[PDB]
């Protein structure tokens, strides 16, 4: 079928199962965010080393500076990866 | 590997190949937008009937009202589907 239908389900599905690991299922905590980047998304970003890097990066995706990242803020991070990544992904 | 890596590649990959159908590879035209919804995304939206519906909907994702939808605007539509869709996708 349409690839977007599978990606839309996978994007939402991963958030529900991944965020459901802790008793917090309706919001994402600061510690969980570090784990998400450490999982295997280091390909887009490889500057993780000191805790200050996560804090500096966390402020960038924070739009209302609420101190926490909800599902709406998580979508903003996805936009950051597409805009930051180059379109030279065409040929290897 | 991480599901997000496959989805990030599929989201960008589909845009390059799908938008490359017409000589316009750097921007999306109004007619192409109707085809995208008509493809098989009618699941999220099933109110397509008169051309006015597309125009009313097109204005909603338009942020700068430039009269055309670029790659940045396309991302906004994805956010609209996630916010509009309910989270009751858990159990069938
Ligand atoms: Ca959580
Ligand atoms: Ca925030
Ligand atoms: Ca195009
Ligand atoms: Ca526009």
């Amino acid at each position: 079928m349409s690839e977007l239908e599978k990606a839309m389900v996978a994007l939402i599905d991963v958030f529900h199962q991944y965020s459901g690991r802790e008793g917090d299922k309706h919001k994402l905590k600061k510690s969980e965010l570090k784990e998400l980047i450490n999982n295997e998304l280091s390909h887009f970003l490889e500057e993780i080393k000191e805790q200050e890097v996560v804090d500096k990066v966390m402020e960038t995706l924070d739009e209302d500076g609420d101190g926490e990242c909800d599902f709406q803020e998580f979508m903003a991070f996805v936009s950051m990866v597409t805009t930051a990544c180059h379109e030279f992904f065409e040929h290897e």
